[PDB]
């Protein structure tokens, strides 16, 4: 599942060749083009790297900490130069400057899936089959090649582009950056992680499953939509601490029946089993009926995406 396509192998080669031409990244070398969005502790800009002419996405994480500390995150982040996969957002470099840490990456012109979902309303099952393949492959890659688990799968961390690529970002490559930060939503965290118990890649599988249900139905799915909400949805509020308690104590969300294929409902159900030991693992998901069916479908993801977000 980590074997590269010809077109994929080529795109990777092109990104690396371009990358080699970029030297050490420095603050003054960037011109801001626009604001891509912001989280609970970071802002992201679309920027031009003046010298190279490359357009990048630059994330600034404003953090006030001794030169000692900062210099350590920069060190761990250097691992990103080794994360090369069609399913992982490309990295250019990381530097510290005037209080904030900068992480420069490949700009994804389709933005993140939370943005796409807001535009689309809900994302069709066949499109989510391709998204599922990408996420599982991206997680397999991180695990196999870098012994890293993502730790923060959610729609805003899956990015897409007009070429039809789907990629993960914001994965836990640096332990120190994770600690020095660590308030990001806990709303996609597995029950085991919320309970302080057992967490491995199994926990990313839960987050992917919950993210797929949200994108399929068009709404964060906890607590479940009542009969009349589903009726308006297809024809066919809780405070954060209340929501995390719900996740730990109540049965997992599921897709509504009768609108999605049984293979897709079964796939999400296997990702959402509360017991991480019973929950499917990457190897099992890679050969799940829904994944095999989706891999065989010729889905024009870029055409769907471009039409939907009005790209162009
Ligand atoms: N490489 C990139 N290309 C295009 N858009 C990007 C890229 N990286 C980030 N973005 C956008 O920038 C937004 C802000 O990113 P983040 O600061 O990581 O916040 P978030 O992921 O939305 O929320 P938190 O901080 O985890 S709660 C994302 O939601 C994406 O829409
Ligand atoms: O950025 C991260 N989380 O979201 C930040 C949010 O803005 C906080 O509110 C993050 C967390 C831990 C870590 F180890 C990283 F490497 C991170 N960033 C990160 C990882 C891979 C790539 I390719 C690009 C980036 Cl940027
Ligand atoms: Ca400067
Ligand atoms: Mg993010
Ligand atoms: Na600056």
């Amino acid at each position: 599942e980590l074997e590269l396509d010809e077109q994929q192998r080529k795109r990777l080669e092109a990104f690396l060749t371009q990358k080699q031409k970029v030297g050490e990244l420095k603050d003054d070398d960037f011109e801001k083009i626009s604001e891509l969005g912001a989280g609970n502790g970071g802002v992201v800009f679309k920027v031009s790297h003046k010298p190279s002419g490359l357009v990048m996405a630059r994330k600034l994480i404003h953090l006030e900490i001794k030169p000692a500390i900062r210099n350590q995150i920069i060190r761990e982040l250097q691992v990103l130069h080794e994360c090369n996969s069609p399913y992982i957002v490309g990295f250019y470099g990381a530097f510290y400057s005037d209080g904030e840490i900068s992480i420069c990456m490949e700009h994804m012109d389709g933005g993140s899936l939370d943005q796409v979902l807001k535009k689309a309303g809900r994302i069709p099952e066949q499109i989510l089959g391709k998204v599922s393949i990408a996420v599982i492959k991206g997680l397999t890659y991180l695990r196999e090649k870098h012994k890293i688990m993502h730790r923060d799968v959610k729609p805003s961390n899956i990015l897409v582009n007009s070429r039809g690529e789907i990629k993960l970002c914001d994965f836990g490559v640096s332990g120190q950056l994770i600690d020095s930060m660590a308030v990001g939503t806990r709303s996609y965290m597995s029950p085991e992680r919320l309970q302080g118990t057992h967490y491995s890649v199994q926990s990313d599988i839960w987050s992917m499953g919950l993210s797929l249900v949200e994108m399929a139905v068009g709404r964060y799915p906890i607590p479940p939509p009542d009969a009349k909400e589903l009726e308006l949805m297809f024809g066919c509020p809780m405070a954060i601490f209340e929501l995390l308690d719900y996740i730990v104590n109540e049965p997992p969300p599921k897709l509504p029946s009768g609108v999605f294929s049984l293979e897709f409902q079964d796939f999400v159900n296997k990702c959402l089993i509360k017991n991480p030991a019973e929950r499917a693992d990457l190897k099992q998901l890679m050969v799940h009926a829904f994944i095999k069916r989706s891999d065989a479908e010729e889905v024009d993801f870029a055409g769907w995406l471009c039409s939907t977000i009005g790209l162009n």
